[PDB]
């Protein structure tokens, strides 16, 4: 790419694309999709630290940090082939 037309600058590395998670895949479904969109790593929501409500400015890193999605799974089945315990 280069060789000696810049003589390096502040640091020496540039850092390649980092994240390999957001910036693609799922969509916000509330304001934007193909660009800037932090997802909820606790369930399956898709928003940004600025399209929640007048109160989403806590940026921990990467995306937001999920919110109050409240997705209590009442019909989820995980290898329920044999009823060992006793809960229909
Ligand atoms: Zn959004
Ligand atoms: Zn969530």
């Amino acid at each position: 790419m280069r060789g000696s037309h810049h003589h390096h600058h502040h640091g020496s590395d540039i850092i390649d694309e980092f994240g390999t998670l957001d910036d693609s895949a799922t969509i916000c479904r509330v304001c934007q999709k193909p660009g800037d969109l932090v997802m909820c790593n606790q369930c399956e929501f898709c928003f940004h630290l600025d399209c929640h409500l007048p109160a989403l400015q806590d940026v921990p890193g990467e995306e937001w940090s999920c919110s109050l999605c409240h997705v209590l799974p009442d019909l989820k089945e995980e290898d329920v082939d044999l009823q060992a315990c006793k809960l229909n």
